[PDB]
């Protein structure tokens, strides 16, 4: 369906500041502003580094209506695409930025319904996702992106496959045999709430990326966050297992999280 994807001009938009890095490109916030309109739009524009990629823009292109027909309420959406000897990525933006930095900011605000919301809204899009048969691949807190306080959305999936390795963030068969499932994302998802339940601590923080692995072989796991009861932490720590299909899949952690959601000063411990 191309009318979904917008083919915008250099001249219908404009970079104002950075936002950050990507990993394979700069992300700007800027304005949008179509041709023989009155409207000036604040977005998110990603451009690549060039040549970075293999396939030709034909290709790139086909790839981005994939990326501009998602349509779920917690899934970021592809806006417009730019082909030059670089492609331009265009996307609303996100005010409060990505929930990682939100977490850190507003530490000493945030209370249990706000941490069980979150998650129970990046399960939905995960869900959604699987359902639309796409993987993520690079699933973290980095990645989500808050509209509002209580309204996130998960951002940057399959970015890998449609074109310097996170491995703190991925599953163990993933490390060793290169292998992306939805049960592996279910991985990713368990360290993203770990993320947000220390409020934006880094996982296993000072140990180097190439002994995950052995630490992960010897049984190791991220440890229990202290505001986490235990009924909290053993779900986080199934997401953990080794074999890909004991984990939990997206649909029950929905409903485990909105059950939580209900009562949540019984779950998480906050002062
Ligand atoms: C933790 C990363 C982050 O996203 N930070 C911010 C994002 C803002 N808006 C926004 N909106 C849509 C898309 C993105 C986006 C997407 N990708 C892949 C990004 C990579 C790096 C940075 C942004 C990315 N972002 C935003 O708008 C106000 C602000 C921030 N932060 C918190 C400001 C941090 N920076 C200025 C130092
Ligand atoms: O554009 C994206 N992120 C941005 N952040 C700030 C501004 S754009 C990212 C992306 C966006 C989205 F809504 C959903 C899933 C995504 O994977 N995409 C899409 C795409 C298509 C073809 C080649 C590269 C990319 C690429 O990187």
């Amino acid at each position: 369906n191309q009318a979904l994807l917008r083919i915008l001009k250099e001249t219908e938009f404009k970079k104002i500041k950075v936002l950050g890095s990507g990993a394979f490109g700069t992300v700007y916030k800027g304005l949008w502003i179509p041709e023989g309109e009155k409207v000036k739009i604040p977005v998110a524009i990603k451009e690549l580094r060039e040549a970075t990629s293999p396939k030709a823009n034909k290709e790139i292109l086909d790839e981005a209506y994939v990326m501009a027909s998602v349509d779920n309420p917690h899934v970021c959406r592809l806006l417009g695409i730019c082909l030059t000897s670089t492609v331009q990525l265009i996307m609303q933006l996100m005010p409060f930025g990505c929930l990682l930095d939100y977490v850190r900011e507003h530490k000493d605000n945030i209370g249990s319904q706000y941490l069980l919301n979150w998650c129970v809204q990046i399960a939905k899009g995960m869900n959604y996702l699987e359902d639309r048969r796409l993987v993520h691949r690079d699933l973290a807190a980095r990645n989500v992106l808050v509209k509002t306080p209580q309204h996130v959305k998960i951002t940057d999936f399959g970015l890998a496959k449609l074109l310097k390795v996170p491995i703190k963030w991925m599953a163990l068969e993933s490390i060793l045999h290169r292998i992306y499932t939805h049960q592996s994302d279910v991985w990713s998802y368990g360290v993203t709430v770990w993320e947000l339940m220390t409020f934006g601590s880094k996982p296993y923080d000072g140990i180097p990326a190439s002994e995950i692995s052995s630490i992960l072989e010897k049984g190791e796991r991220l440890p229990q966050p202290p505001i986490c009861t235990i009924d909290v932490y053993m779900i986080m720590r199934k997401c953990w297992m080794i074999d890909a299909d004991s984990r939990p899949k997206f649909r029950e952690l929905i409903i485990e999280f909105s059950k939580m959601a209900r009562d949540p000063q019984r779950y998480l411990v906050i002062q």
